[PDB]
Protein backbone atom coordinates (compact mmCIF):
# COMPACT_ATOMS: atom_id res chain seq x y z
CA UNK A 1 0.00 0.00 0.00
CA UNK A 2 1.90 2.93 -0.92
CA UNK A 3 5.34 2.07 -1.01
CA UNK A 4 8.03 5.20 -0.75
CA UNK A 5 11.15 6.18 -2.19
CA UNK A 6 13.37 9.49 -1.25
CA UNK A 7 14.65 11.32 -4.29
CA UNK A 8 15.07 14.58 -6.48
CA UNK A 9 16.98 16.71 -8.27
CA UNK A 10 18.90 18.52 -5.90
CA UNK A 11 18.72 15.09 -3.94
CA UNK A 12 20.53 13.42 -6.44
CA UNK A 13 23.13 16.42 -7.12
CA UNK A 14 23.93 16.75 -3.25
CA UNK A 15 23.85 12.79 -2.33
CA UNK A 16 26.59 12.03 -5.55
CA UNK A 17 28.62 14.94 -4.48
CA UNK A 18 31.31 12.94 -1.73
CA UNK A 19 34.00 11.86 -3.61
CA UNK A 20 33.64 8.31 -1.93
CA UNK A 21 31.06 7.69 -3.04
CA UNK A 22 30.98 9.61 -6.59
CA UNK A 23 28.04 8.77 -8.49
CA UNK A 24 26.39 6.01 -6.20
CA UNK A 25 23.14 7.57 -5.45
CA UNK A 26 23.05 8.32 -9.06
CA UNK A 27 23.43 4.97 -10.37
CA UNK A 28 21.07 3.75 -8.01
CA UNK A 29 18.57 5.85 -8.89
CA UNK A 30 19.56 4.82 -12.69
CA UNK A 31 19.10 1.20 -12.26
CA UNK A 32 15.64 1.75 -10.25
CA UNK A 33 14.20 3.79 -12.95
CA UNK A 34 16.05 1.78 -15.72
CA UNK A 35 13.47 -1.47 -14.23
CA UNK A 36 10.34 0.92 -14.60
CA UNK A 37 9.84 0.84 -11.01
CA UNK A 38 9.73 4.50 -10.56
CA UNK A 39 6.31 4.34 -11.51
CA UNK A 40 5.19 1.59 -8.73
CA UNK A 41 6.61 3.84 -6.26
CA UNK A 42 5.76 6.66 -4.07
CA UNK A 43 7.76 10.00 -4.35
CA UNK A 44 8.77 11.70 -1.12
CA UNK A 45 10.66 14.93 -1.22
CA UNK A 46 13.28 15.78 0.74
CA UNK A 47 12.68 17.84 3.85
CA UNK A 48 13.21 21.94 3.97
CA UNK A 49 12.96 24.39 6.96
CA UNK A 50 11.72 27.36 6.38
CA UNK A 51 14.68 28.81 8.49
CA UNK A 52 18.09 27.90 9.34
CA UNK A 53 17.33 27.51 13.14
CA UNK A 54 14.93 25.24 12.33
CA UNK A 55 17.28 23.29 10.76
CA UNK A 56 19.71 23.88 13.70
CA UNK A 57 17.20 22.60 15.92
CA UNK A 58 16.85 19.72 13.92
CA UNK A 59 20.00 18.85 14.06
CA UNK A 60 21.29 19.50 17.13
CA UNK A 61 18.27 17.59 18.68
CA UNK A 62 21.05 14.92 18.44
CA UNK A 63 24.30 16.77 17.59
CA UNK A 64 26.29 19.45 19.11
CA UNK A 65 26.19 23.27 18.44
CA UNK A 66 29.89 23.22 18.43
CA UNK A 67 30.07 20.14 16.04
CA UNK A 68 27.58 21.36 13.45
CA UNK A 69 29.22 24.88 13.48
CA UNK A 70 32.62 23.14 12.76
CA UNK A 71 30.72 21.40 9.64
CA UNK A 72 29.85 24.01 8.42
CA UNK A 73 33.30 26.14 8.73
CA UNK A 74 34.58 23.31 7.39
CA UNK A 75 32.33 23.25 4.02
CA UNK A 76 32.80 26.94 4.32
CA UNK A 77 36.74 26.89 4.34
CA UNK A 78 37.04 24.37 1.82
CA UNK A 79 35.07 26.17 -1.14
CA UNK A 80 44.85 27.28 3.26
CA UNK A 81 43.81 25.37 6.50
CA UNK A 82 45.29 27.58 9.89
CA UNK A 83 46.53 25.78 12.34
CA UNK A 84 43.26 26.59 14.89
CA UNK A 85 41.07 25.11 12.06
CA UNK A 86 43.34 22.34 11.98
CA UNK A 87 42.68 21.92 15.61
CA UNK A 88 38.98 22.57 15.39
CA UNK A 89 38.48 20.02 12.76
CA UNK A 90 40.94 17.34 14.62
CA UNK A 91 38.89 17.91 17.97
CA UNK A 92 36.41 16.52 16.20
CA UNK A 93 37.51 14.14 13.45
CA UNK A 94 36.68 16.11 10.98
CA UNK A 95 39.63 14.70 9.00
CA UNK A 96 41.15 11.37 7.76
CA UNK A 97 38.81 8.97 6.91
CA UNK A 98 36.41 11.81 7.46
CA UNK A 99 38.02 14.05 4.77
CA UNK A 100 36.59 17.84 4.14
CA UNK A 101 35.41 18.96 0.36
CA UNK A 102 33.22 21.72 -1.03
CA UNK A 103 30.00 19.99 -0.12
CA UNK A 104 30.82 18.24 3.28
CA UNK A 105 27.81 20.13 5.24
CA UNK A 106 25.21 20.14 2.22
CA UNK A 107 25.68 16.19 1.77
CA UNK A 108 25.36 15.41 5.23
CA UNK A 109 22.53 17.45 5.61
CA UNK A 110 20.55 15.96 2.43
CA UNK A 111 20.87 12.49 4.02
CA UNK A 112 18.91 14.05 6.91
CA UNK A 113 16.68 15.59 4.88
CA UNK A 114 15.51 12.20 2.93
CA UNK A 115 15.63 10.17 6.42
CA UNK A 116 13.56 12.99 8.28
CA UNK A 117 11.00 13.58 4.94
CA UNK A 118 10.96 9.34 5.07
CA UNK A 119 9.85 9.61 9.18
CA UNK A 120 7.33 12.18 8.11
CA UNK A 121 5.61 9.95 5.52
CA UNK A 122 5.50 7.46 7.82
CA UNK A 123 3.97 9.07 10.90
CA UNK A 124 1.61 11.10 8.55
CA UNK A 125 0.59 7.00 7.31
CA UNK A 126 1.13 8.40 3.70
CA UNK A 127 3.05 5.55 3.42
CA UNK A 128 3.50 1.89 4.54
CA UNK A 129 6.99 1.99 3.91
CA UNK A 130 9.52 4.51 2.79
CA UNK A 131 12.73 4.29 0.98
CA UNK A 132 15.64 6.27 0.85
CA UNK A 133 19.27 5.12 -0.17
CA UNK A 134 20.83 8.30 -0.21
CA UNK A 135 21.00 7.98 3.66
CA UNK A 136 21.95 5.58 6.09
CA UNK A 137 24.88 6.90 7.90
CA UNK A 138 24.66 5.22 11.35
CA UNK A 139 28.85 5.56 12.36
CA UNK A 140 28.08 9.54 13.00
CA UNK A 141 28.29 10.51 16.92
CA UNK A 142 27.16 13.63 18.58
CA UNK A 143 30.86 14.72 18.75
CA UNK A 144 32.52 13.05 16.10
CA UNK A 145 32.64 11.91 12.85
CA UNK A 146 33.72 8.85 12.02
CA UNK A 147 33.79 6.07 8.69
CA UNK A 148 32.60 9.15 6.22
CA UNK A 149 29.53 9.61 8.20
CA UNK A 150 29.22 13.52 9.30
CA UNK A 151 25.38 13.66 10.33
CA UNK A 152 23.45 10.77 11.56
CA UNK A 153 20.59 10.51 9.84
CA UNK A 154 19.08 6.93 11.49
CA UNK A 155 19.37 8.50 14.96
CA UNK A 156 17.19 12.06 13.82
CA UNK A 157 14.91 10.01 11.61
CA UNK A 158 14.15 7.34 15.25
CA UNK A 159 13.87 10.27 17.68
CA UNK A 160 10.91 11.90 15.31
CA UNK A 161 9.16 8.52 15.26
CA UNK A 162 -1.21 10.88 17.46
CA UNK A 163 -3.28 7.90 17.58
CA UNK A 164 -4.89 6.58 20.62
CA UNK A 165 -2.67 3.52 20.71
CA UNK A 166 0.03 3.33 23.44
CA UNK A 167 3.71 3.89 23.76
CA UNK A 168 5.68 4.01 21.17
CA UNK A 169 8.60 1.91 20.19
CA UNK A 170 10.64 1.58 17.26
CA UNK A 171 13.03 -1.37 16.57
CA UNK A 172 16.51 -0.59 14.82
CA UNK A 173 17.89 -3.64 12.87
CA UNK A 174 21.38 -2.77 11.23
CA UNK A 175 22.66 -5.23 8.29
CA UNK A 176 25.98 -3.36 7.72
CA UNK A 177 29.27 -5.16 7.54
CA UNK A 178 29.78 -2.74 10.36
CA UNK A 179 29.28 -2.15 13.90
CA UNK A 180 26.35 0.40 14.59
CA UNK A 181 27.92 2.61 16.82
CA UNK A 182 26.62 5.97 16.52
CA UNK A 183 22.71 4.47 16.60
CA UNK A 184 23.36 2.41 19.73
CA UNK A 185 25.45 4.95 21.52
CA UNK A 186 22.83 7.23 20.72
CA UNK A 187 20.05 5.33 22.50
CA UNK A 188 22.39 3.70 25.12
CA UNK A 189 19.89 4.70 28.14
CA UNK A 190 16.81 4.35 26.10
CA UNK A 191 14.39 1.08 26.08
CA UNK A 192 11.70 2.47 23.81
CA UNK A 193 14.20 2.06 20.59
CA UNK A 194 15.51 -1.16 20.42
CA UNK A 195 18.96 -1.18 18.56
CA UNK A 196 20.13 -4.81 16.60
CA UNK A 197 23.44 -4.60 14.67
CA UNK A 198 24.57 -7.62 12.55
CA UNK A 199 28.16 -7.62 11.96
CA UNK A 200 31.65 -8.77 11.45
CA UNK A 201 34.36 -8.25 14.63
CA UNK A 202 38.25 -8.93 14.74
CA UNK A 203 40.31 -7.32 16.25
CA UNK A 204 41.99 -4.35 14.48
CA UNK A 205 38.56 -3.94 12.25
CA UNK A 206 36.85 -0.06 12.43
CA UNK A 207 35.31 0.31 14.91
CA UNK A 208 36.28 -2.65 16.60
CA UNK A 209 32.45 -2.76 18.90
CA UNK A 210 30.00 -4.82 19.14
CA UNK A 211 31.70 -7.71 20.45
CA UNK A 212 32.99 -8.78 23.77
CA UNK A 213 33.94 -6.28 25.97
CA UNK A 214 37.82 -5.83 26.89
CA UNK A 215 38.34 -5.25 30.84
CA UNK A 216 40.63 -5.74 33.26
CA UNK A 217 39.98 -8.87 35.30
CA UNK A 218 39.98 -12.46 35.23
CA UNK A 219 36.45 -12.61 34.14
CA UNK A 220 35.29 -13.91 30.93
CA UNK A 221 34.27 -11.12 28.88
CA UNK A 222 30.58 -10.52 28.65
CA UNK A 223 28.58 -8.06 25.84
CA UNK A 224 27.69 -4.81 27.03
CA UNK A 225 23.90 -3.79 25.99
CA UNK A 226 22.58 -0.90 27.68
CA UNK A 227 22.39 1.30 30.79
CA UNK A 228 20.04 2.77 33.47
CA UNK A 229 16.23 1.64 32.09
CA UNK A 230 18.09 0.86 28.46
CA UNK A 231 20.20 -1.94 30.27
CA UNK A 232 19.77 -5.72 28.05
CA UNK A 233 17.88 -3.17 25.39
CA UNK A 234 21.66 -3.45 22.71
CA UNK A 235 21.53 -6.12 20.70
CA UNK A 236 24.87 -7.16 18.69
CA UNK A 237 25.64 -10.71 16.42
CA UNK A 238 29.30 -10.55 15.79
CA UNK A 239 30.00 -12.52 12.90
CA UNK A 240 33.81 -14.20 11.96
CA UNK A 241 29.82 -16.18 5.68
CA UNK A 242 27.24 -17.60 2.93
CA UNK A 243 23.89 -16.34 2.64
CA UNK A 244 22.10 -19.74 4.54
CA UNK A 245 24.66 -18.86 7.51
CA UNK A 246 24.05 -15.27 7.52
CA UNK A 247 19.84 -15.94 7.27
CA UNK A 248 19.78 -19.03 10.02
CA UNK A 249 22.26 -16.48 12.28
CA UNK A 250 19.63 -13.42 11.85
CA UNK A 251 16.31 -14.84 11.58
CA UNK A 252 15.58 -15.99 15.14
CA UNK A 253 16.74 -13.20 16.17
CA UNK A 254 14.47 -10.56 15.11
CA UNK A 255 11.63 -12.61 15.03
CA UNK A 256 11.77 -12.85 18.72
CA UNK A 257 12.35 -8.96 18.81
CA UNK A 258 9.23 -8.33 17.05
CA UNK A 259 7.41 -10.99 18.75
CA UNK A 260 8.69 -9.36 22.27
CA UNK A 261 8.70 -5.77 21.76
CA UNK A 262 6.01 -4.78 19.61
CA UNK A 263 7.42 -1.85 17.84
CA UNK A 264 5.53 0.50 16.52
CA UNK A 265 7.38 1.23 13.59
CA UNK A 266 11.04 -0.68 12.31
CA UNK A 267 14.10 1.19 10.44
CA UNK A 268 16.24 -1.10 8.64
CA UNK A 269 20.12 -0.25 7.31
CA UNK A 270 21.32 -2.14 4.53
CA UNK A 271 24.47 -1.01 4.19
CA UNK A 272 26.04 -3.26 1.10
CA UNK A 273 29.30 -3.93 2.52
CA UNK A 274 28.77 -7.41 3.54
CA UNK A 275 28.83 -8.41 -0.72
CA UNK A 276 30.92 -11.15 -1.84
CA UNK A 277 31.86 -8.50 -4.41
CA UNK A 278 32.63 -5.93 -1.93
CA UNK A 279 36.46 -4.56 -2.29
CA UNK A 280 36.54 -5.64 1.38
CA UNK A 281 36.29 -9.34 1.11
CA UNK A 282 34.77 -9.92 4.19
CA UNK A 283 31.20 -11.74 4.14
CA UNK A 284 29.42 -13.95 1.09
CA UNK A 285 26.78 -11.98 0.91
CA UNK A 286 24.74 -11.89 -2.73
CA UNK A 287 21.24 -10.75 -4.39
CA UNK A 288 20.63 -13.71 -5.79
CA UNK A 289 16.48 -14.35 -6.36
CA UNK A 290 16.00 -18.84 -6.24
CA UNK A 291 15.35 -19.63 -2.53
CA UNK A 292 20.74 -13.75 -0.20
CA UNK A 293 20.42 -13.04 3.25
CA UNK A 294 19.62 -9.42 2.58
CA UNK A 295 16.48 -10.76 0.80
CA UNK A 296 15.52 -12.74 3.31
CA UNK A 297 15.90 -10.45 6.10
CA UNK A 298 13.50 -7.64 4.57
CA UNK A 299 11.08 -9.89 3.32
CA UNK A 300 11.04 -11.19 6.90
CA UNK A 301 10.83 -7.80 8.27
CA UNK A 302 8.13 -6.97 5.91
CA UNK A 303 5.66 -9.71 6.81
CA UNK A 304 5.58 -8.63 10.08
CA UNK A 305 2.90 -5.52 8.73
CA UNK A 306 4.96 -3.28 10.34
CA UNK A 307 5.80 0.59 9.17
CA UNK A 308 9.42 0.32 8.04
CA UNK A 309 11.88 2.44 6.77
CA UNK A 310 14.66 1.31 4.67
CA UNK A 311 17.89 3.35 4.13
CA UNK A 312 21.28 1.88 2.00
CA UNK A 313 24.52 3.42 3.51
CA UNK A 314 27.56 1.53 3.08
CA UNK A 315 29.22 -0.11 0.18
CA UNK A 316 31.86 0.40 -2.47
CA UNK A 317 30.92 -1.87 -5.76
CA UNK A 318 28.48 1.03 -6.79
CA UNK A 319 26.74 -1.21 -9.61
CA UNK A 320 26.56 -4.28 -7.22
CA UNK A 321 25.26 -1.93 -4.59
CA UNK A 322 22.64 -0.73 -7.24
CA UNK A 323 21.77 -4.08 -7.84
CA UNK A 324 21.27 -5.20 -4.69
CA UNK A 325 18.92 -2.62 -3.57
CA UNK A 326 16.89 -2.38 -6.83
CA UNK A 327 15.98 -5.81 -6.22
CA UNK A 328 15.75 -4.65 -2.47
CA UNK A 329 12.83 -2.23 -3.60
CA UNK A 330 11.30 -4.33 -6.16
CA UNK A 331 10.40 -7.41 -3.32
CA UNK A 332 9.55 -4.21 -1.01
CA UNK A 333 7.29 -3.16 -3.98
CA UNK A 334 5.90 -6.63 -4.10
CA UNK A 335 5.42 -7.68 -0.70
CA UNK A 336 3.87 -4.07 0.86
CA UNK A 337 1.62 -3.81 -2.57
CA UNK A 338 1.07 -7.02 -3.31
CA UNK A 339 1.97 -6.79 -7.04
CA UNK A 340 4.20 -9.38 -8.09
CA UNK A 341 7.46 -7.94 -10.34
CA UNK A 342 9.53 -9.89 -12.77
CA UNK A 343 12.71 -8.14 -12.81
CA UNK A 344 14.86 -8.97 -16.44
CA UNK A 345 17.64 -10.69 -15.31
CA UNK A 346 19.78 -8.69 -18.29
CA UNK A 347 20.20 -5.20 -17.40
CA UNK A 348 18.14 -3.08 -19.42
CA UNK A 349 20.00 -0.29 -21.57
CA UNK A 350 20.30 3.09 -19.67
CA UNK A 351 22.96 5.81 -18.91
CA UNK A 352 25.23 3.84 -16.40
CA UNK A 353 24.82 0.72 -18.78
CA UNK A 354 28.26 0.58 -19.69
CA UNK A 355 29.96 0.37 -15.96
CA UNK A 356 27.49 -3.22 -15.79
CA UNK A 357 29.80 -5.53 -17.47
CA UNK A 358 31.42 -7.47 -18.74
CA UNK A 359 28.40 -9.65 -18.00
CA UNK A 360 25.38 -7.46 -17.94
CA UNK A 361 23.44 -10.04 -15.63
CA UNK A 362 21.50 -8.77 -12.82
CA UNK A 363 22.99 -10.82 -10.64
CA UNK A 364 26.14 -10.53 -9.86
CA UNK A 365 29.19 -12.48 -11.15
CA UNK A 366 30.03 -14.26 -8.19
CA UNK A 367 30.12 -18.49 -8.07
CA UNK A 368 29.43 -19.70 -4.64
CA UNK A 369 29.34 -23.65 18.55
CA UNK A 370 29.54 -19.62 18.07
CA UNK A 371 25.86 -19.18 16.91
CA UNK A 372 24.45 -21.36 18.59
CA UNK A 373 25.85 -19.47 21.81
CA UNK A 374 25.49 -15.93 20.69
CA UNK A 375 21.44 -17.31 20.16
CA UNK A 376 21.45 -18.27 23.84
CA UNK A 377 23.01 -15.05 24.80
CA UNK A 378 20.68 -13.20 23.52
CA UNK A 379 18.11 -15.32 24.21
CA UNK A 380 18.48 -14.46 27.74
CA UNK A 381 18.92 -10.83 27.06
CA UNK A 382 16.01 -10.70 25.85
CA UNK A 383 14.47 -12.12 28.70
CA UNK A 384 16.24 -9.65 31.06
CA UNK A 385 14.67 -7.04 28.55
CA UNK A 386 11.40 -8.30 28.95
CA UNK A 387 11.62 -8.83 32.62
CA UNK A 388 12.97 -5.21 33.08
CA UNK A 389 10.04 -3.75 30.84
CA UNK A 390 7.59 -6.35 32.38
CA UNK A 391 6.40 -7.00 28.63
CA UNK A 392 3.95 -9.92 27.84
CA UNK A 393 4.84 -12.47 25.93
CA UNK A 394 4.60 -16.55 26.41
CA UNK A 395 8.28 -17.31 26.70
CA UNK A 396 7.55 -20.44 24.76
CA UNK A 397 7.37 -19.86 21.18
CA UNK A 398 10.46 -17.61 21.00
CA UNK A 399 12.73 -20.82 22.35
CA UNK A 400 11.21 -22.90 19.48
CA UNK A 401 12.14 -19.99 17.39
CA UNK A 402 15.89 -20.58 17.99
O1 LIG B 1 31.44 4.40 5.23
C1 LIG B 1 31.93 3.38 5.71
N1 LIG B 1 31.18 2.37 6.14
O2 LIG B 1 29.80 2.47 6.13
C2 LIG B 1 33.41 3.26 5.83
C3 LIG B 1 34.17 2.17 6.23
C4 LIG B 1 35.52 2.52 6.39
C5 LIG B 1 35.76 3.85 6.16
C6 LIG B 1 36.98 4.65 6.46
N2 LIG B 1 37.92 4.67 5.34
C7 LIG B 1 38.83 3.71 5.02
C8 LIG B 1 39.55 4.06 3.90
C9 LIG B 1 39.09 5.32 3.47
C10 LIG B 1 39.42 6.19 2.42
C11 LIG B 1 38.73 7.38 2.32
BR1 LIG B 1 39.15 8.58 0.90
C12 LIG B 1 37.73 7.74 3.22
C13 LIG B 1 37.39 6.90 4.26
C14 LIG B 1 38.07 5.69 4.38
S1 LIG B 1 40.73 2.85 3.44
C15 LIG B 1 40.63 2.17 5.12
C16 LIG B 1 41.71 2.71 6.03
C17 LIG B 1 41.46 3.75 6.91
C18 LIG B 1 42.46 4.23 7.74
C19 LIG B 1 43.72 3.68 7.69
C20 LIG B 1 43.98 2.65 6.82
C21 LIG B 1 42.98 2.16 5.99
C22 LIG B 1 39.18 2.38 5.60
S2 LIG B 1 34.39 4.61 5.42
K1 LIG C 1 25.58 -3.88 11.35
K1 LIG D 1 18.95 0.70 23.00
ZN1 LIG E 1 29.85 -0.46 6.43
Amino acid sequence: MSVGIVYGDQYRQLCCSSPKFGDRYALVMDLINAYKLIPELSRVPPLQWDSPSRMYEAVTAFHSTEYVDALKKLQMLHCELTADDELLMDSFSLNYDCPGFPSVFDYSLAAVQGSLAAASALICRHCEVVINWGGGWHHAKRSEASGFCYLNDIVLAIHRLTSPNRQTRVLYVDLDLHHGDGVEEAFWYSPRVVTFSVHHASPGFFPGTGTWNMVDNDKLPIFLNGAGRGRFSAFNLPLEINDLDWSNAIGPILDSLNIVIQPSYVVVQCGADCLATDPHRIFRLTNFYPNSGYLYAIKKILSWKVPTLILGGGGYNFPDTARLWTRVTALTIEEVKGKKMTISPEIPEHSYFSRYGPDFELDIDYFPDSIQKHHRRILEQLRNYADLNKLIYDYDQVYQLY
